[PDB]
């Protein structure tokens, strides 16, 4: 027999693109990014949860983005798809 077993707990995303030496992993962060972007988004498009709380959103909103532009681009210079070189200009 073999030993070979998945699916035990989460992970939990690390920091640094340069960190996640997998191409396959990085493609996976990326979009577990995009869907905490929009939750978030729509709490704002709401306009209904107050100042304080639109601030507190918005202010992940960015925070949010600014990985993304690591990740779908990381995902890129490892040698994958680019996601982050379609979206906007070129920069690097």
């Amino acid at each position: 027999g073999s030993s070979g077993s998945s699916g035990k707990v989460k992970e939990r995303r690390p920091f640094l693109a340069s960190e996640c030496t997998e191409l396959p992993k990085a493609e996976k962060w990326r979009r577990q990014i995009i869907g905490e972007i929009s939750k978030k988004v729509a709490q704002i498009q709401n306009a209904g949860l107050g100042e304080f709380r639109i601030r507190d959103l918005n202010d992940e909103i960015n925070k949010l983005l600014r990985e993304k532009g690591h990740w779908e681009v990381r995902i890129k210079e490892l040698g994958g798809p680019d996601y982050g070189k379609v979206s906007g200009p070129s920069s690097g």
